[PDB]
């Protein structure tokens, strides 16, 4: 049995458990084993260590999350040179020899969120940002696209940006801190899966629904309920299950000698 290591951002995050589910479905169909790994707290060094161990173990393939630009290139290329195929997932290391990237165009997803934000609150007002790690590659990319969009297409001001490190409780805490130190926030932009849930708890608890609208990421059950009940105005949905499934199929196609980025969708109370 071919063994494929899948290295996640955070092993217990429901987004990554969805990715794992897709990966396991593919592995079942293709007859491979998926070893699903990752740190309990976001850590580039831990990810790289898992990558090193996978490489030393001579596994059949490696699918890896990329937490920081330029930090993965060497190990990816060294693994490719040892004949181990690498796929990146849900954040890319574009300047490497990985055979494929499975995930979103993250700057573009940010632009998409910017357009929805303008649709939801108009062209004037104050926005605060909650990101899942300040120095995390696809978070920075999402903030970059969002910022570019609203800069060119509105008069919206970003008055505060802070980090949850992609944890739910920290998202709640930081969002309360943001609402407390700012006097006229009209909306929150949340860029990782648990951020929107945490932010929603904070706005609900502080009685800011609805003075504060929320645009966030991903379609976790709590987020979809918050869209139903009016707490969240919109969420930007990625195809996480499909990313897992596709990554494993690409690795297996490579091992068996057999031979475009994933669009995002907006979900509203309509949807
Ligand atoms: O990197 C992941 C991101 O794509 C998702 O939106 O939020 C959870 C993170 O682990």
């Amino acid at each position: 049995k071919p063994k494929i290591v899948l290295i996640s951002h955070i092993k217990t995050n429901p987004y990554w458990l969805d990715i794992k589910a897709g990966a396991e479905r593919a592995a079942k169909e293709r007859g491979a084993v998926v070893e699903f790994l990752g740190p309990t707290t976001a850590s580039t060094e831990d990810g790289l260590k898992l990558f090193d161990m996978a490489t030393s173990a001579k596994v059949s393939g490696i699918i890896t999350y990329v937490q920081e630009e330029g930090q993965y290139k060497k190990k990816i290329n060294s693994a490719m040179e040892k004949g181990i195929p690498v796929v990146t997932i849900d954040s890319d290391e574009e300047d490497s020899n990985r055979i494929a990237y499975v995930g979103t165009d993250n700057v573009l997803a940010g632009q998409v969120a910017g357009k929805e934000m303008v649709k939801q609150i108009g062209t004037s007002g104050n926005v605060a940002i909650v990101m899942g790690g300040k120095n995390v590659k696809n978070q920075k990319e999402r903030v970059e696209g969002f910022t570019q969009y609203i800069k060119s297409n509105s008069n919206l001001k970003i008055v505060d940006t802070d980090s949850s490190d992609a944890m739910l409780l920290e998202a709640e805490i930081i969002t309360r801190k943001i609402l407390n130190r700012n006097d006229n926030i009209n909306a929150l932009f949340c860029t990782s899966a648990l951020d929107g849930i945490g932010a929603a708890r904070a706005v609900k608890d502080l009685n800011y629904k609805d003075r504060v609208k929320i645009i966030c990421f991903d379609d976790l059950d709590d987020t979809l309920s918050n869209i139903r009940n009016g707490l969240v105005s919109a969420t930007i949905v990625q195809k996480s299950n499909e990313m897992g499934y596709r990554a494993v199929n690409i690795i297996m196609d490579k091992i068996e000698g057999k031979s475009s980025l994933i669009d995002v969708n907006v979900i509203n109370k309509s949807d």
